[PDB]
Protein backbone atom coordinates (compact mmCIF):
# COMPACT_ATOMS: atom_id res chain seq x y z
CA UNK A 1 0.00 0.00 0.00
CA UNK A 2 0.93 3.67 0.24
CA UNK A 3 1.48 4.16 3.98
CA UNK A 4 4.58 2.32 5.16
CA UNK A 5 2.69 0.74 8.05
CA UNK A 6 0.30 -0.74 5.49
CA UNK A 7 2.95 -1.83 3.01
CA UNK A 8 4.68 -3.58 5.93
CA UNK A 9 1.57 -5.34 7.21
CA UNK A 10 0.67 -6.55 3.72
CA UNK A 11 4.22 -7.51 2.73
CA UNK A 12 4.59 -9.63 5.85
CA UNK A 13 1.13 -11.20 5.99
CA UNK A 14 2.55 -14.36 4.40
CA UNK A 15 5.61 -14.80 6.63
CA UNK A 16 3.47 -13.76 9.60
CA UNK A 17 1.08 -16.60 8.89
CA UNK A 18 4.03 -19.01 8.59
CA UNK A 19 5.14 -17.78 12.01
CA UNK A 20 1.69 -18.49 13.44
CA UNK A 21 1.64 -22.00 11.97
CA UNK A 22 5.16 -22.81 13.20
CA UNK A 23 4.75 -25.96 15.31
CA UNK A 24 6.11 -24.37 18.49
CA UNK A 25 4.02 -21.20 18.10
CA UNK A 26 0.99 -23.16 16.93
CA UNK A 27 1.21 -25.33 20.05
CA UNK A 28 1.65 -22.31 22.34
CA UNK A 29 -1.64 -20.83 21.13
CA UNK A 30 -3.24 -24.27 21.44
CA UNK A 31 -2.40 -23.98 25.13
CA UNK A 32 0.40 -26.56 24.99
CA UNK A 33 3.60 -25.01 26.35
CA UNK A 34 6.05 -26.31 28.97
CA UNK A 35 8.03 -24.27 31.47
CA UNK A 36 11.26 -25.18 29.71
CA UNK A 37 9.65 -24.12 26.47
CA UNK A 38 8.42 -20.93 28.07
CA UNK A 39 11.83 -20.30 29.62
CA UNK A 40 13.42 -20.73 26.19
CA UNK A 41 11.14 -18.11 24.68
CA UNK A 42 11.81 -15.68 27.51
CA UNK A 43 15.53 -16.25 27.27
CA UNK A 44 15.28 -15.68 23.52
CA UNK A 45 13.28 -12.47 23.94
CA UNK A 46 15.86 -11.17 26.36
CA UNK A 47 18.70 -11.64 23.89
CA UNK A 48 16.75 -10.20 21.01
CA UNK A 49 15.68 -7.15 22.93
CA UNK A 50 19.09 -6.58 24.43
CA UNK A 51 20.52 -6.40 20.92
CA UNK A 52 17.60 -4.50 19.41
CA UNK A 53 17.57 -1.97 22.21
CA UNK A 54 21.33 -1.44 22.06
CA UNK A 55 21.06 -0.56 18.39
CA UNK A 56 18.09 1.70 19.03
CA UNK A 57 20.10 3.53 21.69
CA UNK A 58 22.83 3.97 19.10
CA UNK A 59 20.59 5.47 16.43
CA UNK A 60 17.86 7.18 18.45
CA UNK A 61 19.19 10.57 17.31
CA UNK A 62 19.16 9.72 13.61
CA UNK A 63 16.27 10.94 11.45
CA UNK A 64 15.96 7.38 10.18
CA UNK A 65 14.72 6.31 13.60
CA UNK A 66 14.05 9.32 15.83
CA UNK A 67 10.39 9.54 14.84
CA UNK A 68 9.72 6.06 16.24
CA UNK A 69 11.94 6.33 19.29
CA UNK A 70 9.71 5.56 22.29
CA UNK A 71 12.13 4.35 25.01
CA UNK A 72 9.86 4.84 28.00
CA UNK A 73 6.76 3.32 26.44
CA UNK A 74 8.40 0.31 24.85
CA UNK A 75 11.66 -0.80 26.47
CA UNK A 76 11.59 -4.46 27.45
CA UNK A 77 15.13 -5.33 28.54
CA UNK A 78 14.49 -4.45 32.16
CA UNK A 79 11.15 -6.24 32.18
CA UNK A 80 12.82 -9.34 30.77
CA UNK A 81 15.67 -9.09 33.24
CA UNK A 82 13.13 -9.22 36.06
CA UNK A 83 11.41 -12.22 34.50
CA UNK A 84 14.61 -14.18 33.86
CA UNK A 85 15.78 -13.61 37.44
CA UNK A 86 12.54 -15.27 38.41
CA UNK A 87 12.67 -18.11 35.85
CA UNK A 88 16.39 -18.91 36.04
CA UNK A 89 17.31 -17.53 39.44
CA UNK A 90 19.83 -14.90 40.68
CA UNK A 91 22.54 -16.03 38.27
CA UNK A 92 20.32 -16.35 35.21
CA UNK A 93 22.73 -14.27 33.20
CA UNK A 94 25.27 -17.11 33.59
CA UNK A 95 22.80 -19.95 32.87
CA UNK A 96 20.20 -18.87 30.32
CA UNK A 97 20.60 -20.50 26.91
CA UNK A 98 22.06 -18.70 23.91
CA UNK A 99 21.40 -20.95 20.92
CA UNK A 100 22.39 -20.49 17.24
CA UNK A 101 18.92 -19.33 16.13
CA UNK A 102 19.06 -16.69 18.88
CA UNK A 103 22.65 -15.90 18.07
CA UNK A 104 21.75 -15.40 14.41
CA UNK A 105 18.84 -13.03 15.17
CA UNK A 106 21.14 -10.99 17.42
CA UNK A 107 23.83 -10.90 14.75
CA UNK A 108 21.48 -9.48 12.12
CA UNK A 109 20.15 -6.90 14.56
CA UNK A 110 23.64 -5.61 15.23
CA UNK A 111 24.43 -5.73 11.50
CA UNK A 112 21.43 -3.50 10.82
CA UNK A 113 22.11 -1.06 13.64
CA UNK A 114 25.76 -0.68 12.66
CA UNK A 115 25.71 -0.57 8.86
CA UNK A 116 22.15 0.14 7.80
CA UNK A 117 20.21 1.74 10.72
CA UNK A 118 17.58 2.99 8.29
CA UNK A 119 16.38 -0.61 8.42
CA UNK A 120 16.14 -0.70 12.21
CA UNK A 121 12.50 0.38 12.06
CA UNK A 122 11.66 -2.88 10.27
CA UNK A 123 12.77 -4.67 13.41
CA UNK A 124 11.32 -2.28 16.00
CA UNK A 125 7.96 -2.50 14.25
CA UNK A 126 8.14 -6.29 13.97
CA UNK A 127 9.07 -6.85 17.61
CA UNK A 128 7.35 -4.07 19.53
CA UNK A 129 4.02 -3.91 17.71
CA UNK A 130 3.95 -7.68 17.46
CA UNK A 131 4.51 -8.21 21.16
CA UNK A 132 2.19 -5.32 22.01
CA UNK A 133 -0.57 -6.90 19.91
CA UNK A 134 -0.25 -10.50 21.07
CA UNK A 135 0.90 -9.83 24.63
CA UNK A 136 -2.44 -10.05 26.46
CA UNK A 137 -3.50 -13.35 24.90
CA UNK A 138 -0.19 -15.22 25.19
CA UNK A 139 0.12 -14.12 28.80
CA UNK A 140 -3.17 -15.67 29.92
CA UNK A 141 -2.18 -18.82 28.03
CA UNK A 142 1.15 -19.34 29.81
CA UNK A 143 -0.58 -18.07 32.94
CA UNK A 144 -3.07 -20.92 32.66
CA UNK A 145 -0.59 -23.51 31.38
CA UNK A 146 2.39 -23.02 33.69
CA UNK A 147 0.44 -22.28 36.87
CA UNK A 148 3.22 -20.20 38.39
CA UNK A 149 3.06 -19.38 42.13
CA UNK A 150 1.88 -16.11 43.64
CA UNK A 151 5.44 -14.80 43.59
CA UNK A 152 4.10 -11.85 41.63
CA UNK A 153 6.99 -12.11 39.18
CA UNK A 154 7.93 -13.74 35.91
CA UNK A 155 5.53 -12.12 33.46
CA UNK A 156 6.50 -8.47 33.55
CA UNK A 157 7.33 -8.77 29.85
CA UNK A 158 3.65 -8.96 28.94
CA UNK A 159 2.87 -5.57 30.41
CA UNK A 160 4.03 -2.24 28.98
CA UNK A 161 3.26 -0.09 32.07
CA UNK A 162 4.00 3.13 30.22
CA UNK A 163 1.32 2.47 27.64
CA UNK A 164 -2.24 3.01 28.86
CA UNK A 165 -3.95 2.19 25.56
CA UNK A 166 -2.24 -0.34 23.30
CA UNK A 167 -4.60 0.68 20.51
CA UNK A 168 -3.97 4.41 20.73
CA UNK A 169 -0.23 3.78 21.03
CA UNK A 170 -0.19 1.50 17.99
CA UNK A 171 -1.98 4.29 16.12
CA UNK A 172 0.68 6.75 17.19
CA UNK A 173 3.53 4.36 16.31
CA UNK A 174 2.15 3.62 12.83
CA UNK A 175 1.72 7.33 12.23
CA UNK A 176 5.28 8.09 13.24
CA UNK A 177 6.33 5.26 10.92
CA UNK A 178 4.44 6.69 7.97
CA UNK A 179 5.95 10.07 8.85
CA UNK A 180 9.38 8.48 8.54
CA UNK A 181 11.04 9.97 5.47
CA UNK A 182 12.90 7.60 3.16
CA UNK A 183 13.56 7.11 -0.54
CA UNK A 184 11.65 4.35 -2.36
CA UNK A 185 14.89 2.41 -2.59
CA UNK A 186 15.12 2.38 1.23
CA UNK A 187 11.40 1.68 1.66
CA UNK A 188 11.94 -1.56 -0.24
CA UNK A 189 14.93 -2.46 1.92
CA UNK A 190 12.81 -1.89 5.02
CA UNK A 191 10.03 -4.12 3.66
CA UNK A 192 12.53 -6.88 2.97
CA UNK A 193 14.11 -6.56 6.39
CA UNK A 194 10.66 -6.97 7.98
CA UNK A 195 10.20 -10.23 6.09
CA UNK A 196 13.69 -11.10 7.29
CA UNK A 197 12.75 -10.36 10.88
CA UNK A 198 9.80 -12.73 10.56
CA UNK A 199 11.95 -15.45 8.98
CA UNK A 200 14.43 -15.03 11.86
CA UNK A 201 11.62 -15.60 14.34
CA UNK A 202 10.46 -18.60 12.36
CA UNK A 203 13.96 -20.15 12.33
CA UNK A 204 13.99 -19.46 16.05
CA UNK A 205 10.68 -21.20 16.79
CA UNK A 206 11.69 -24.19 14.69
CA UNK A 207 14.96 -24.51 16.59
CA UNK A 208 13.25 -24.31 19.96
CA UNK A 209 10.81 -27.03 18.96
CA UNK A 210 13.80 -29.13 17.90
CA UNK A 211 15.54 -28.52 21.24
CA UNK A 212 12.39 -29.34 23.20
CA UNK A 213 11.48 -32.57 21.41
CA UNK A 214 14.81 -33.90 22.72
C1 LIG B 1 0.62 -17.13 18.54
C2 LIG B 1 1.04 -16.67 17.22
C3 LIG B 1 0.61 -15.44 16.70
C4 LIG B 1 -0.69 -15.08 16.41
C5 LIG B 1 -1.92 -16.00 16.44
C6 LIG B 1 -0.67 -13.69 15.93
C7 LIG B 1 -1.83 -12.92 15.70
C8 LIG B 1 -1.81 -11.56 15.37
C9 LIG B 1 -3.01 -10.72 15.24
C10 LIG B 1 -4.44 -11.21 15.09
C11 LIG B 1 -2.57 -9.43 15.15
C12 LIG B 1 -3.39 -8.14 15.26
C13 LIG B 1 -3.57 -7.45 13.91
C14 LIG B 1 -3.91 -5.97 14.04
O1 LIG B 1 -3.91 -5.45 15.18
O2 LIG B 1 -4.18 -5.33 13.00
C15 LIG B 1 -1.11 -9.48 15.06
C16 LIG B 1 -0.29 -8.38 14.76
C17 LIG B 1 1.10 -8.41 14.61
N1 LIG B 1 1.88 -9.56 14.79
FE1 LIG B 1 1.25 -11.43 15.23
N2 LIG B 1 0.65 -13.22 15.85
C18 LIG B 1 1.44 -14.28 16.33
C19 LIG B 1 2.83 -14.30 16.29
C20 LIG B 1 3.61 -13.28 15.77
C21 LIG B 1 5.02 -13.38 15.58
C22 LIG B 1 5.89 -14.60 15.86
C23 LIG B 1 5.44 -12.19 15.08
C24 LIG B 1 6.73 -11.86 14.70
C25 LIG B 1 7.81 -11.81 15.68
C26 LIG B 1 4.28 -11.33 14.98
C27 LIG B 1 4.31 -9.96 14.63
C28 LIG B 1 3.18 -9.14 14.52
C29 LIG B 1 3.18 -7.74 14.07
C30 LIG B 1 4.36 -6.92 13.55
C31 LIG B 1 1.91 -7.27 14.14
C32 LIG B 1 1.43 -5.87 13.73
C33 LIG B 1 1.05 -5.83 12.26
C34 LIG B 1 0.43 -4.50 11.84
O3 LIG B 1 1.15 -3.48 11.85
O4 LIG B 1 -0.77 -4.49 11.51
N3 LIG B 1 3.13 -12.04 15.34
N4 LIG B 1 -0.64 -10.79 15.22
CL1 LIG C 1 -6.36 -1.52 24.33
Amino acid sequence: PQDLSEALKEATKEVHTQAENAEFMRNFQKGQVTRDGFKLVMASLYHIYVALEEEIERNKESPVFAPVYFPEELHRKAALEQDLAFWYGPRWQEVIPYTPAMQRYVKRLHEVGRTEPELLVAHAYTRYLGDLSGGQVLKKIAQKALDLPSSGEGLAFFTFPNIASATKFKQLYRSRMNSLEMTPAVRQRVIEEAKTAFLLNIQLFEELQELLTH
